[PDB]
């Protein structure tokens, strides 16, 4: 069993056009608004360019979960990295006042390959890496996804400033597509010289073993369901991790809201609260893999997210911009930092289910309440202003820490894992 050096660069190029397609799901909601000057919509409108990511992942994920044991891990990542390459080229063809539905075309496509793209973050790490560095592999991919969003909200309000002429702002509009553009198809290029089918040698005795072995979704998802410890953590993921879609779609909105101007501002905040909760990851995963207590610190962590909102939400219209900073930074350390924990909870009480049908349920319950989240807080803001609409998040986020609080400690796996070694 050898290991090939092309193992990094395949990561390296997957979590480059996952960065690029994390960018284009924030671009518009980063300087929303600004764009709701130059096509003339309502900011509600705006909002479906970073909601239609979250419509394409519940009915495509499924099947492309199909494609990608079907026709292998080189065909999705083209077709992904295509996709991508090609819904940023359509963009550049919607620079003018009333061509919005040609935005959506754009976006939707781009929503389309977000689904290939973040079906195979541990794929990859499986084909490529040998059984120590899969941990590893793994982390990078979503660290570029990651990292996507965190360039997505810095850069758009410094290439695009806040010009009242629609035909000098669409000069600054057309740059921002053209290097996304540019950068996309660039990586489209690379995808194609370096992603092959399966390395030349077998990377583990896993790999090998997997190669040589070589029930359907809908019975394992009835199982699951079966399983109410799992349903309670299924609902309590998507409260925390839809709160977090919900947020940074309307972090413009509210911001912009309470300090006039401000634009380059807002986006270093939402550049604070994703790079805060990249911290959060690292952090959460190293304390619960050496402590393995996965109820306590599940709970611990979620109350302080709520803790987060409460804080945030009455800082906020103080008039102090830096206390929004770590308002922000703080309240995004616990709810990014919440994402491996409730990964890591699912699978331990969903063994031996695989784990991708397990983290397939928390992604989809994720982005259905992504999309009731961002809805509803979007009229109430509107309509009540934009306390009532983070008011909105911390009675739910209540309501889940509640629910987290009857789950059972079902911690299945911990008592097969001691079993095998007795």
């Amino acid at each position: 069993i050898k290991v090939s050096r092309r193992r990094w660069a395949v990561v390296l190029v997957f979590s480059c056009y996952s960065m690029c397609n994390s960018f284009q799901w924030i671009q518009y909601g980063s300087i929303n608004n600004i764009f709701m000057h130059f096509y003339g919509v309502s900011a509600f409108a705006i909002d479906w360019l970073s909601m239609c990511y979250m419509l394409t992942y519940i009915p495509l994920l499924l099947p492309v979960a199909w494609l990608l044991e079907k026709f292998g891990l080189r065909t999705i990542a083209l077709t992904g990295s295509a996709l991508n390459c090609l819904g940023a080229w359509v963009k550049l063809g919607s620079l003018k006042p009333h061509l919005f539905p040609v935005t959506v075309v754009g976006q939707l496509i781009c929503s389309v390959a977000q689904v290939f793209i973040l079906g195979m973050p541990s794929r990859i790490a499986s084909v490529w890496f040998g059984a120590n560095e899969v941990s590893t592999a793994c982390s990078v991919a979503v660290f570029g996804n990651q990292l996507g969003i965190a360039i997505g909200f810095l850069v758009p309000p410094v290439l695009v400033p806040n010009i009242e002429d629609r035909d000098e702002l669409a000069y600054h509009i057309s740059i921002m597509f053209y290097i996304i553009g540019g950068v996309a198809t660039l990586l489209l290029i690379l995808v194609i010289i370096v992603f092959k089918e399966k390395p030349k040698y077998p990377p583990s005795r896993a790999q090998s073993l997997s190669y040589a072995l070589t029930a359907s979704y809908l019975g394992s998802i009835a199982r699951l369901f079966k399983n109410l410890n799992f349903v309670l953590l299924v609902i309590t993921y998507g409260l925390n991790a839809g709160a977090f879609y919900a947020l940074s779609t309307l972090l413009n909105r509210m911001v912009i809201w309470h300090y006039p101007g401000e634009e380059v501002n807002a986006g270093r905040i939402g550049l604070t609260i994703v790079i805060a909760g990249m911290l959060g990851a690292v952090i959460s995963g190293i304390w619960l893999d050496r402590s393995k207590t996965y109820k306590e610190t599940t709970l611990v962590v979620y109350i302080m997210t709520l803790v987060g909102m409460v804080v945030y939400t009455f800082t906020l219209n103080l008039g102090h911009l830096w206390v929004v900073f770590i308002t922000a930074g703080t309240m995004g350390f616990f709810m990014t930092g919440y994402l491996p924990l409730g990964f890591e909870f699912a699978v331990e009480l969903t063994y031996p289910e695989s784990e991708g049908i397990s983290s397939g349920l928390l992604n989809i319950s994720a982005q259905v309440f992504g999309i009731i989240f961002t809805i509803s807080q979007g009229q109430i803001i509107d309509n009540y202003g934009t306390k009532p609409g983070n008011i909105f998040l911390c009675v739910f986020l209540t309501l889940g820490a509640a629910l987290t609080a009857f789950i059972k400690a079902d911690l299945r796996r911990q008592k097969a894992n001691k079993e095998t070694l007795e």
